[PDB]
């Protein structure tokens, strides 16, 4: 599958793509404002995620730090990133279907649109000013708006027992971005697309 990752933000982001135990494609790259990066993701990939990282410094070896979404200090991510991170999530070629969503379960850093570029399903977007509106207790100093599980580490926010409800914090994310997951047991906003669709992820779509 082809994903085109586009940075429409006015600032540089460092895109990342991983399935948790491995990079997808090169795993990460710098995207200046307006740049597009096309990656190829193996069919059958389950549990892939794409995100943006902000305020990164890397040396010549590709080692460094980012203020949001750092993946163990590497330019080319092999593992998932540190919250807060708006997530584009996908599982491809799962019994004939691809499944895509946007998640705020690990917080929000950059607004995102995640849309197919082929026929037969709709995209999803979370483009509200979640950072500007973020509750005081969830604001991350480095930038972004943390989820409550990251901040407070309770069974209720992290849904550790597999039973949890919505919370004042989850409802914040859900009010601003209804089409994104706000907590682990949220009513799913997954979209089902034809198997082997292609996609575009746009940072700062509006």
């Amino acid at each position: 599958a082809t994903f085109e990752i586009v940075n429409r933000c006015s600032y540089t982001v460092w895109a990342a793509a991983s399935k948790g135990d491995a990079a997808l494609d090169a795993g990460g790259r710098q995207l200046n404002s307006g740049e597009s990066w096309t990656i190829n993701v193996e069919p059958g990939t389950n549990g892939g995620k794409i995100w943006a990282r902000t305020d990164c410094y890397f040396d010549d070896s590709g080692s460094g730090i980012c203020k949001t979404g750092d993946c163990g200090g590497l330019l080319r991510c092999k593992r998932f990133g540190r919250p807060p991170t708006t997530l584009a999530e996908f599982s491809l070629n799962q019994y004939g279907k691809d499944y895509i969503d946007i998640s705020n379960i690990k917080g929000f850093n950059v607004p995102m649109d995640f849309s197919p570029t082929t026929r037969g399903c709709r995209g999803v977007r979370c483009a509200a000013d979640i950072v500007g509106q973020c509750p005081a207790k969830l604001k991350a100093p480095g930038g972004g708006c943390n989820d409550a599980c990251t901040v407070f580490q309770t069974s209720e926010y992290c849904c550790t027992t597999g039973k949890c409800g919505p919370t004042e914090y989850s409802r914040f994310f859900k009010r601003l971005c209804p089409d994104a997951f706000s907590y682990v047991l949220d009513k799913p906003t997954t979209v089902t697309c034809p198997g082997s669709s292609n996609y575009r992820v746009t940072f700062c779509p509006t």
